[PDB]
């Protein structure tokens, strides 16, 4: 006994929002069971290898991917993906970044027809740039229900707006010498991020270079976490977004998102009104103060740091760990003289093996995921607040809370894509040097 | 839209019975969605080596399986079980014995609760003996509606009761001494059920041997079919049930079922009272000569035989095609010397290969089935009856309707089982000579 979303429901459930694997959707129904959730759908992908097994079919996990999640039995065990996910999330994650910001959310049977049902939902209230993206996978049975973390609580307090902050950080950190070749030295020295920015400029799906840099984010450091945040509403991309009452004021747009305008900003400006007590101009810099409080007052980002350094070697060191798991020959070592870094890695015992490449999966987690800070004004007529920022020049108090989304499994097979791609981008990069 | 059965949903449903790998129960609620029909649910299994992988996971199928079944890729694409089973039935089975004769029944959604709830019913419906049985897997999300074959129609008619009969006809034919050692020459003359029949004496599986022989069922003769059906009767074991309106009158103790007393036999001549309009003492030989006639007029067992006979070489010789089909080395060949037969097997291209041993887990399926008859009298002032058997003696016309039940997928592992049950059996039937 508990329930399905059926045809009918479907009318109950908006378009919020997408990413690669899932559509989400937010209740505007009436059922104080859904008010202030969300409900996240697997689209259906063909043209993507990684999730193929030897055979071409989509199975929930890989034999070599079964060997080497072992260790929880319920993970390897899970009869759908949405068990899966769910049980990754529950069973791995949680006991690396804590249950108080993590919500693994709640299983729902759906029906076949409520599913075609939002299909074409989708379809209609999609934004015209994504009208021929994946859509919903009609073939699955159950579906996640979350938390909607743009919310503080369910419904509207008298105090002012939620306003919810959603940021994908990437990679806070710079990788050792220790496995990288002499000739991608610049990876232990330029992030990551910086180095993907010139790669997307020069194939222009950007418009112009963030002014982002995840090193401040993650570098502990106040004034450069306000640094970060400035640059983020400078140029979000697809790293950054604001919503008020679940609604898009700022960002939205994937990484062609256009940078802030004095038309967006002035927009933003006015969104802010009532949520910050401060006159027309001045608002935004508040809010900025605000969610850089936030983020650096929560600790959140030193917990993710952690787990992204989980990547121990780099991929250009784990790649070789791979093909001993999936007991292949290296092609990596053919490609000249290998390093005595990467003969020692072959000569690891398996288990080790396995467990460097788990880590590394976890890892690109980490590095994948996103963070969305909900806040919810206190009234001074309010007693006093769970965690929460003070704002003297507003002599305001905001509660906030901090959620981590987005935090998949990633396929073992997909070692192989992230190998390529941090061999072209290193390569790219130097070559602009 | 359509549904979930809840835990609110199994007072609706009784017991009906089970067998290795399902459990069935019957409606008995109220909704005409689903009077007169009845619900299969899959037990857990662990203990079973055959579904599980390499990794020791119940997977849909194999990634071997994955390959022997690619011809359809909609069956080998079922995302769980019952979307399997159910795919193979339509998808392999229907094509072969037609869809008037085989219901694939219709999936719904189950909640866990439902499914734990119908756990402790089954508990407490249970007949002693299958107490510890296993019991419903769960895990799983959906099961299975079907026609309740134990009813010619929805609800009783004012003809009489409803009589249906439920045989398990076993394999109809000899194989060739094609790809059979000389040792293992009565093979050839011998039935597979009537050696069996002889272990299970020896093992005190049965109290003794059952009359029935499969080839007078199957023989294409009104008085060997007779003979047959008489000797059901005789010794039903679990060969042979009878029910009265979905209730049983004979049979249904498994295989350890006493023979036919003449307490038994006595209160199943005073069942069929109003069904066969016959004198006291009188009914059961009409009875017996009635099922006699449906099934022989029916020819529903010609079409069984000609998928039972797509095992071409017997397990003797498809055991060879299997290791082929694995991509391992024969153990078989390793045994002592082998035939030219088999080494003309292994010189088979891999395409032969996979036909043969797909051809012999389909056969499995038609050995392996049961057959429900069900009879509804036919009123003197009805109109002409589709099919039907006169019987003149009581001069009474009854409708029929004959289903194929229990036709399932058979795990590519078991080869190695049917292998080692057939070396046993014949090694024993050797040696009793
Ligand atoms: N619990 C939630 N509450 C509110 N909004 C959410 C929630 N989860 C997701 N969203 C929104 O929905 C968008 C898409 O969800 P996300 O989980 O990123 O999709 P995805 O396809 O699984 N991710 P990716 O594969 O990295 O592109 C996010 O960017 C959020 O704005
Ligand atoms: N459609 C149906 N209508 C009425 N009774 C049925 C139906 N299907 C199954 N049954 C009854 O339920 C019993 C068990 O069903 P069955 O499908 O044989 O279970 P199983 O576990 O899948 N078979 P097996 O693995 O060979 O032991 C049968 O012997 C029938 O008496
Ligand atoms: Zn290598
Ligand atoms: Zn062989």
């Amino acid at each position: 006994m508990e329930m399905i979303l059926e045809e009918k429901d479907a009318s109950d459930w908006i378009y919020r929002g997408e990413g690669g694997a899932n559509l989400v959707l937010a209740y505007a129904g009436s059922s104080p069971l859904f008010v202030g959730k969300v409900i996240r759908i697997q689209k259906a992908r063909r043209n993507d290898k990684a999730i193929k097994n030897s055979n071409g079919v989509v199975s929930v996990l890989t034999s070599d991917e079964q060997h080497l999640w072992r260790e929880n039995n319920e993970l390897i065990s899970s009869p759908n993906k949405e068990v899966l996910e769910q049980r990754y999330v529950q069973n791995v994650i949680i006991p690396l970044l804590g249950p108080k910001h993590v919500d693994a959310g709640v299983r729902v049977s759906v029906s076949k027809e409520f599913l075609e049902c939002v299909d074409k939902k989708v379809t209609k209230q999609r934004p015209l740039a994504r009208v021929n993206a994946a859509n919903v996978d009609t073939s699955h049975d159950s579906a996640l229900i979350l938390n909607d973390h743009s919310l503080f609580s369910q419904g509207i307090t008298s105090g002012g707006d939620c306003i919810s902050v959603e940021i994908k950080p990437k990679c806070g950190f710079l990788p050792t010498s220790r496995f990288i070749g002499k000739e991608n030295m610049l990876k232990t020295s330029v992030s990551r991020f910086k180095m993907h920015q010139l790669l997307k400029l020069e194939y222009i799906e950007i418009s112009e270079e963030s002014e982002y840099d995840p090193l401040d984010l993650f570098s502990g450091s106040k004034e450069r976490v306000l640094e970060a945040i400035k640059a983020l509403y400078s140029t979000p991309q697809n790293n950054f977004r604001v919503f008020l009452n679940g609604s898009l004021i700022l960002g939205g747009s994937g990484e062609s998102t256009g940078r802030t305008s004095p038309e967006i900003g002035y927009a933003f400006e006015d969104a802010l009104k009532g949520f910050i007590q401060s006159e027309d101009g001045h608002r935004t810099e508040c809010f900025l103060q605000l969610v850089s409080d936030a983020v650096y007052g929560s600790g959140v980002l030193d917990r993710l740091l952690e787990i992204q350094k989980l990547d121990k070697l780099d991929i250009e060191g784990a790649i070789h760990c791979y093909y001993d798991i999936i007991n292949q020959p290296c092609p990596i070592c053919r490609e000249g003289r290998p390093l005595e870094a990467e003969l020692s890695l072959h000569a690891l015992p398996l288990d080790e093996s396995l467990k460097i490449v788990k880590e590394y999966l976890i890892a690109a987690t980490a590095k994948d995921c996103s963070i969305m800070i909900s806040f919810q004004s206190r009234n001074a007529w309010d007693s006093e607040p769970g965690d929460y920022v003070s704002l003297k020049p507003t002599n305001q108090t905001f509660d906030y809370k901090v959620h981590f989304i987005d935090l998949s499994l990633k396929p073992l097979k997909r070692m192989e894509s992230y190998y390529k791609l941090d061999k072209k981008i290193i390569s790219f990069y130097n070559r602009k040097q």
